[PDB]
């Protein structure tokens, strides 16, 4: 069972993977592979990583006791990108325009 809260929280984690989001959402599906990518710094810089597939994880075996608790890994994994890239990078792009799309329809949560 999820709160009405949740079931929304969870309704924006399906758009941010659904196809729609697919040409920016693509860096965020899982957990960076620092090795396979040769950012041999990444677990140096980023203490606490995530990704959507792990948010996906947590929803599904109810880890998510409320909705504050669901963004704070979604805003944990863009604050991770911007961190760790230089801003002018694709994927500084990639992530703001990701976190556009959660923040408003965050935004639009029940009361
Ligand atoms: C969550 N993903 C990341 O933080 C991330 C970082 C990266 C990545 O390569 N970072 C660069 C930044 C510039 C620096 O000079 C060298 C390392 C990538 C990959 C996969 C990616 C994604 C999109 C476009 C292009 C490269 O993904």
């Amino acid at each position: 069972k999820l709160s009405e809260q949740l079931k929304h929280c969870n309704g924006i984690l399906k758009e941010l993977l659904s196809k729609k989001h697919a040409a920016y959402a693509w860096p965020f599906y899982k957990p960076v592979d620092a090795s396979a990518l040769g950012l041999h710094d990444y677990h140096d810089i980023i203490k606490h990583p995530m990704d959507l597939s792990t948010v996906k994880r947590k929803m599904e075996n109810r880890d998510y006791r409320d909705a504050q608790e669901f963004a704070a890994d979604v805003r944990l994994m863009f604050s991770n990108c911007y961190k760790y890239n230089p801003p002018d990078h694709d994927v500084v792009a990639m992530a703001r325009k990701l976190q556009d799309v959660f923040e408003f329809r965050y935004a639009k949560m029940p009361d």
